[PDB]
């Protein structure tokens, strides 16, 4: 792999094996009153400020220099320009990677195969707004004349999680916007419980599928139409209750959807980076197009920051290299994302896909097997809830877990004159401080010495109440969680993922494991029918199939 | 630490060092036709069957034997008996650990401090039933004479996640029950968006708090009460709209709730193991007491199985030891929980708390610091969705990730004549099969050749489409996800967590990190008031606070 033989990488590993374990956060702060000033980054977007405080990390000026040197020796900047210019960096599928073009508000041309893609990008956007306007104003009528009250997005993976996470995060910006629903799982329970609360006459279905062949989505779409053609009767009506977001016109029309009701995107739009395209139609419908453009504008601002800022002060690059440090040097398997915001309850899950599906690879772009770790397992839940649960292991477990704490300064609901948000902010701050500082045996002893216990009882309990600390965290604070700021935050992590993939020299934009998945079920599906036992697979698969057949009708 | 000094552990460790990396699933199944039969366990509960297929694990008869020898020499059985008999095994807080008493349907006596605890357990249950009957039947009236249409649980951590996850999992059994809401985060958004959809006259609040002092819960409770009184005006009406689940009679009275409206539990009821107690009131209100008793009965059945079954055929013990194998021998940091069931969408999150908060420890019961790994990071999302996202990393990443795949044979929504469930089952089966088998270079090469790829195209794509497989999984299949089966499944994992805790010799029932967290914020809260900069903390904490103060004014 290109990595382990890289001089800057070897230098970093050499340094870590000699000083890595010695680094102590509490000691670093107690010996450098300027640590925060030197290890933090403030970004004025003109639409709110974003503070990236990466000072509670196990790094020194020297470490950061070695990390930035590695990013440079690995060609991060050149790779970046290649993506922004529309080059087919997605080598395995021979495609460009242009989610950045989807939000290119500057409209600077980006040529992909002879012609600029911006014109078609803006055309779909205009088509989206036009359609969105008709639905919102009550202009677009249902087959019996009523206005649409519910919009149901049907899709899975990249055609589901982005719009879901964003609509959830931007709920405060949904007006005369119809209710939005997200059906994704093939599990019948999903569409069933969703359709049970809907009126066919005022429900609009959005079939989101890049390829338009995914079994879960097409099956759910067909079931939804049957449920519709049910109370409706007559297939000419569908045209007023079903629209599509895809890149395959034939398949769409083949399903029964007119060309005018298809909002397309392109192959250079990865599912996990598609909410910025037609896929985000449910977002626009929910919060309006002005807010959707703000979302796009926020990402564009971050794209520019990432493209024009010196690596040393580049947000996504810093986040990426700190990750490299923990992954490749400390060997941390995971990365926690902890938003202190209820609206962002699907945020960690969104990047669990975005990150893991992008960098969960073991083959370099040249085809060589990596001999180092790649993408981490991303996970998390919004705080303060986690502080009462899994933070126990973060504080006193045997695993090093880098954590990104995020929070907006201003809340969308300043109830009780801000009492709730004040407490939320206090916990946000106190937790990272405690993870860094911990509580020594002596501090715990003195505290217990005041309990009136005694050397017998103080003794049995003391070690259990000691916190070794030295748990690294990043604190990301922003003025307010608005459509613009959310867009910037998402783009920030998209680029963090990009930078790491470059360092590891893998293809962060293909997903052969996901493609594999869409073909695996076909063989087993027909074998499930009937009570006759199956013996064509390994004994476990056979045994499970036979248990299923046996229990299928059990009362 | 006791583990590393254990003879059976060293033997296991030695064996792993000399052959561990040689184990290959595909080869193990290819050479053994009886593998499934030899590495699977069927449980007939008389209320559905549960098949635990652990054959797709990197183990042989010899490994399982060594693992079981370890469970025995680490005293699992004696520890189990100590828990069931009411001994105060929670050494640090000097408390018993009796969630098993909460669901002890057999009513066999459990002496705790000379007094059988069952009479009190059953008294609260009867009280819970009488109350829920009044509420559900409409007997219980609001301050204006209306029946209760919405029940709102206010609590956090152990006083929130269990009831939330169970009510979600058992939605099909909620007919005739009022709508249930869960408010937990201190973040004002949570209660504000909840109260916005409620009518004070028909809303009943349940304040769930073992201590009744947790800041998030009490603050949320006070906000709800203020909201309520804004309409009811008369504070004497609170008695008809507020009840409490707690162990602190004094604080409950202090809040303003009368004794007869307090459903109690005890100190030996850990929050993360409390849904079986009064904390489960919202569950009973949602699905009825018969269903709630079935839930308890399922757990009781699993408790008996765990207590009376020889280790070798003991479900929780097997799951626990397989985990020890991956954690202490293979060094895997995480454990994925993947339920192929939309109703179980919060199941993984529930055990993320139950497992991590229990075993995320680094101090043994003797006070020694562990010199080995303890609890893993637990995570996951329902299937099939994950297949289109993070499964990419599980299939082609650089991390070994044990996965538990769960699914009910019979669905609660057999729509389309069972088509949706058929596909779900096929995916469940094919995924574990592929994780095990993978796809060699030869197999991938043949496919590319069959697809008509040129030597060039095939050469450049080939490596990227290869799957090394050998990814271990457990497949847990049950007849149907009923209240009883859900209860058995939860209790099963509760005991897996218990067994591992005994092997590691840690206290799986305290949570000093969680206790610490509930006091950390108090110092910073008052410091946020005002515009003057703070300098009483480390430079990072100081800088963040000052950024917050500066941006508090930004418009
Ligand atoms: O990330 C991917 O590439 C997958 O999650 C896809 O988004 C998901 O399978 C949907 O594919 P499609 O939009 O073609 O239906
Ligand atoms: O697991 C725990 O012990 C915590 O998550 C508690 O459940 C949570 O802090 C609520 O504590 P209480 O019920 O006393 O309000």
């Amino acid at each position: 792999a290109a990595l382990t033989r890289n001089p800057q990488f070897q230098k970093l590993q050499q340094w870590h094996r000699e000083h890595g374990s010695e680094l102590n956060l509490r000691h670093l702060f107690d010996t450098d009153k300027e640590r925060f000033n030197h290890f933090s980054l403030t970004l004025n977007t003109n639409h709110g400020h974003i503070l990236l405080d990466y000072s509670k990390n196990l790094v020194t000026e020297e470490v950061m220099h070695m990390l930035l040197d590695l990013a440079k020796s690995r060609g991060v900047e050149a790779a970046r320009e290649s993506m922004f210019n529309g080059e087919k960096i997605n080598s395995t599928e021979d495609r460009a990677v242009l989610h950045v073009a989807l939000r290119n508000r500057s409209n600077t041309p980006i040529v992909v195969d002879g012609k600029d893609v911006m014109p078609e990008v803006n055309k779909v956007l205009d088509k989206m707004k036009a359609f969105c306007q008709r639905v919102r104003s009550g202009d677009w009528k249902g087959y019996t004349g009523k206005t649409i009250t519910d919009v149901i997005n049907i899709g899975i993976g990249g055609s589901d999680l982005g719009p879901l996470m964003v609509t959830e995060a931007l709920k405060p910006y949904s007006s005369g916007g119809p209710r939005v629903w997200f059906v994704s799982n093939i599990d019948g329970t999903h569409i069933a419980k969703t359709l049970a609360c809907l009126n066919p006459e005022s429900s609009l279905f959005i079939i989101a599928s890049k390829t338009f062949t995914t079994q879960e989505t097409i099956t759910n779409a067909k079931t939804a139409k049957d449920w519709f053609l049910l109370s409706a009767k007559d297939p000419s009506t569908v045209a007023k209750h079903f629209v599509a977001l895809s890149t395959n016109t034939a398949k769409v029309k083949e399903f029964g959807i007119d060309p005018q009701n298809m909002f397309e995107f392109w192959d250079w739009v990865g599912g996990r980076y598609s909410l910025w395209s037609a896929i985000g139609l449910s977002i626009a419908l929910h919060v309006g197009f002005d807010n959707f453009e703000q979302l796009l504008s926020g990402a564009h601002w971050m794209d520019q920051h990432f493209r024009t800022t010196p690596l040393e002060k580049n947000a996504p690059v810093l986040l990426a290299m700190l990750g490299i440090w923990y992954i490749n040097c400390f060997g941390c398997e995971t990365q926690a994302v902890l938003p202190y915001d209820q609206y962002l309850h699907r945020f960690a899950a969104y990047f669990q896909q975005g990150d893991m599906e992008s960098n969960g690879k073991y083959i370099t772009k040249s085809g060589a097997r990596v001999d180092h770790q790649t993408g981490p397992i991303v996970w998390g839940e919004p705080g303060t809830n986690g502080q009462h649960a899994f933070y126990q292991l973060i504080h006193q477990g045997t695993k090093m877990i880098p954590c990104d704490f995020l929070i907006p300064v201003q809340t969308q609901h300043p109830i009780r004159k801000g009492l709730h948000h004040k407490i939320l902010l206090a916990n946000f701050l106190a937790q990272t401080e405690a993870l860094m500082k911990g509580k020594s045996t002596e501090e715990a002893r003195k505290e217990l010495q005041a309990a009136g216990k005694s050397p017998e009882d103080l003794m049995k309990l003391l070690p259990h109440k000691v916190f070794e600390g030295n748990r690294p965290t990043n604190s990301i604070v922003f003025t307010k969680l608005t459509p613009f700021i959310l867009g910037a935050l998402i783009a920030m992590y998209e680029h963090k993922i990009f930078v790491q993939g470059v360092v590891w020299d893998i293809n962060s934009f293909d997903q052969w494991g996901v493609e594999l998945g869409k073909q695996l079920a076909k063989k087993i599906e027909p074998e499930l029918d009937g009570s006759s036992p199956v013996t064509s697979h390994d004994s476990s698969t056979n045994g499970l199939i036979n248990f299923i057949k046996q229990q299928r009708e059990a009362k």
